[PDB]
């Protein structure tokens, strides 16, 4: 194995006790792919043109796709060629762009808690990750808190709203702010916007759509769980020309283009389906309105989700993370995501998954609750 | 853009003449995907596992199939766990074994004239290139001309038979011979058998049917060419418990699974398909012989291919491949694969795809019968 490789920590989701399973560790909602992109996906297949090699940076009916979508839903104009890189799944984009954008030594700071996956984009980029130490209840950046000297050092930035794993949302303001700290240095921010859809009590913006954002920012959304097509691997970077053109070369080198017919579908869904992205969102608002109505009654000390799919719920005293994760599982048959791999900021959380029957989700509360008297 | 990005040459195939455009620049067969495979992928999609994220290393029956194929193909036993990993098409599995394998500044032998792609690899893993001189009619390695300070020095070494562009063919007995040399240094072989179903005058082997193979090297098998599935995205590595293991640790690390469907349709064309990979050899074959008839009647120098779907023919005196790519552009309205990016031993030659209509392979070779006064 090579030393590079050697460094990274392996990918932390990479038994049970008596009780039935429940499964609260998911990414993703529950739902099917809705019935009109299986469709065209399926007539997709017949089509020539799909069935072989393409144009690498994909289809100019999905670059127009994703400008239109950008247009109607966050009034951000891009331009088809110099804004827009299709990527295979977000994961693999937001792990590369590292080594598209930065050189060995550069800092990169990461949010803390917040997403598992940047990390090793960061090393295999050679790059130096440092924590963005975010704090609850609302985890938005500091930056007059960050050392001055790593912010001197730091060439590139992740942001995550809705964040992963403590649900906290940005508004256009702490946008604003981000991009006024970080114009006209040669820092640039990658905002990883996979959550986008669901927004509980205000609709997600775009960095992008904060002026000057385009600047010194690009944005990567995910099909995945808007859609329900996480196992489909497809999403696409947007805005600033400089990271999006480096991204787009990266992806000539390491790929030969998307399958045509995978293509044909996330036209079709981005084109059709902003009514179905709406549904998801408030079906998630629900389901976590009567999960934290469950959690509140009993006293059980949560971090109130304001998007995304998950409850960060507080660790009783006596346990960490880990501890609390493996009790769960082995006392109460819930497997949850401990925050550890989330960051130093995440050992005495846990994330919860609403994304389950919403059946299911009442009897993992009732069990939840049972364990107030853990918490006194 | 980052400095390791910005040395990359550009991916080289990342205006005609005034007579209808025969573009024998092609990869890939002109034929559609097997009815059967599209059956199997549109049933797949409605499979609510395939719609959904799974195991990143893939499906069991895919493993299966894999290590099936690969028994009653070349008689080679492979463990499912240590010894394959799925690829999401092979270009990007080949790109990414420097990164898995060497550290910066090992030296990587890559087949000059070979194929295009294997030099992003080894920058991206900030290794040395250096290539392995191979020359006609049978562009055979010759390790004694090696000097013996790069050999001492090298880490990897990429094979590729059926060669890319020169459509050289390899033996039991040189596979014997590059195992042989290597077996107990730490140099390690990637062979790129994206070829492999096509050989004219015998099948072509395994290097891991050769004694002892799978000490040293993985090969890497692409459903692109043989299943007429190049759109598709779809391989796999094979081998060395190690370099299989390596490549593993990144694809967590870069990506989230392959999805389901892609993995049955893949499935179903393995299982099913071993004739129609004969079919598709034996058409390239004759294809070949009407093709390299013309030539050879009307006096133009080429190599005679062995497998593969090219014929790697000379340019004539005063042109190199560039000069002459232009004038078969210009003057015969010729898209033609220049051998300059190939290496520098493809500097007087080009590549000419046969995979177009059994048709306009005719016309083509007309039009170039007529240069014959060129060779002169
Ligand atoms: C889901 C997730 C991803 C990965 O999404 P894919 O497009 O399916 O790879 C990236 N970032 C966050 C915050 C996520 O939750
Ligand atoms: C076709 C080609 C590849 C790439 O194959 P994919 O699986 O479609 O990425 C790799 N090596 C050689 C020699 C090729 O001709």
């Amino acid at each position: 194995i090579s030393n590079k490789l050697a460094n990274i920590p392996d990918s932390y989701f990479g038994e049970h006790g008596p009780l039935p399973l429940i499964n609260m560790a998911v990414g993703i909602p529950d739902g099917p792919t809705p019935q009109g992109i299986i469709d065209h996906f399926q007539k997709a297949l017949t089509i020539p043109e799909n069935q072989k090699y393409g144009a690498f940076h994909g289809k100019e009916a999905f670059k127009q796709a994703i400008v239109d979508f950008y247009q109607r839903q966050y009034n951000v104009t891009l331009d088809k060629e110099d804004e827009v890189c299709i990527l295979y799944g977000t994961k693999n984009g937001l792990v590369a762009v590292p080594t598209c954008v930065i050189n060995p030594g550069d800092y990169v700071l990461l949010p803390d808690p917040g997403y598992t996956d940047y990390l090793a984009g960061v090393l295999l980029a050679d790059g130096k990750p440092v924590p963005l130490n975010l704090e609850p209840p609302h985890y938005l950046p500091d930056w007059s808190k960050v050392d001055s000297q790593i912010i001197d050092k730091t060439k590139l930035i992740y942001l995550t709203y809705p964040n992963n794993p403590t649900g906290s949302t940005a508004t256009k303001e702490v946008f604003d702010e981000a991009i006024a700290k970080f114009k006209g240095t040669d820092t640039k921010i990658v905002h990883d916007f996979a959550y986008g859809a669901f927004g509980f009590d205000a609709k997600n913006p775009s960095i992008l759509a904060s002026e000057n954002g385009k600047d010194v920012a690009i944005e990567i959304y995910s099909l995945s769980k808007g859609y329900n097509m996480s196992g489909f691997r497809v999403g696409f970077a947007v805005g600033n020309k400089d990271m999006i053109q480096a991204l787009k070369k990266y992806q000539t080198h390491t790929n030969a283009g998307m399958f045509g017919a995978l293509q044909d579908a996330a036209i079709y869904a981005l084109n059709h389906y902003d009514d179905f992205l709406e549904e998801q969102s408030n079906v998630f608002k629900t389901r976590r309105d009567r999960f934290e109505a469950m959690l509140a009654k009993a006293d059980l000390p949560f971090v109130h989700a304001k998007g995304g799919i998950y409850v960060w719920l507080e660790t009783p005293p006596g346990y960490d993370s880990e501890q609390f994760e493996q009790f769960l599982v082995q006392e109460k048959s819930i497997l949850v995501a401990p925050g550890k791999p989330f960051g130093e900021n995440g050992n005495r959380y846990v994330r919860i998954s609403l994304a389950l029957d919403d059946q299911k989700l009442d009897e993992a509360a009732i069990r939840l609750t049972e364990l107030a008297y853990l918490y006194e």
